[PDB]
RNA sequence: UUAACAAAAGUAAAUUCCACUGAAAUGAAUCAAUCAGAGAAGUGGAAUUUAUUGGCUUUGUAAGAAAUUCAAUG
């Protein structure tokens, strides 16, 4: 069903502000900032169980990419691959 | 002109890691390459290698030695 998410991630580059990286998105949960994390489908599966149990103490939803960190990127307009992602807000899309 | 073994005034090249920050108007770099959001370049650090301690100069050793001269041992 990678027609969808795909296309919401399209708003958020032109509108809304979100940041790329597992470092970076990690910082974010630390704060308020994150409202959504997305995770791609190749991600490490110890680095991304460390980003779920900080969602789930940060109550922030995982949306769980159905695409590669290079695909998650491309997504994203990216030329660079993007393994997770944080949305701070979303601009005019129905993500969050 | 200077040894093994040790010292630490001064000071190198290369590689790998750490912290801050997050790259697109894509940058960085080699003779060649090669590398980056599972994170570049920048700044500040840590480590190892470089014919023993710690690579080079320097130092103790150690000038008393040795080499080159002079005099009839100095």
């Amino acid at each position: 069903t990678q027609e969808g998410v795909n296309s919401k991630l399209a708003l958020v580059t032109k509108s809304g502000k979100y940041v790329l990286g597992t470092k970076a998105t990690l910082k974010t949960i630390r704060d308020g900032k994150s409202k959504l994390v997305i995770i791609s489908s190749n991600c490490p599966p110890l680095e991304r169980a460390k980003i779920e149990y900080y969602a789930v103490l940060g109550k922030v939803q995982v949306v769980h990419y159905s695409g590669s960190n290079v695909d998650l990127g491309t997504a994203c307009g990216r030329y660079f691959s993007v393994s997770v992602l944080s949305i701070i807000d979303g601009g005019d899309s129905d993500i969050l």
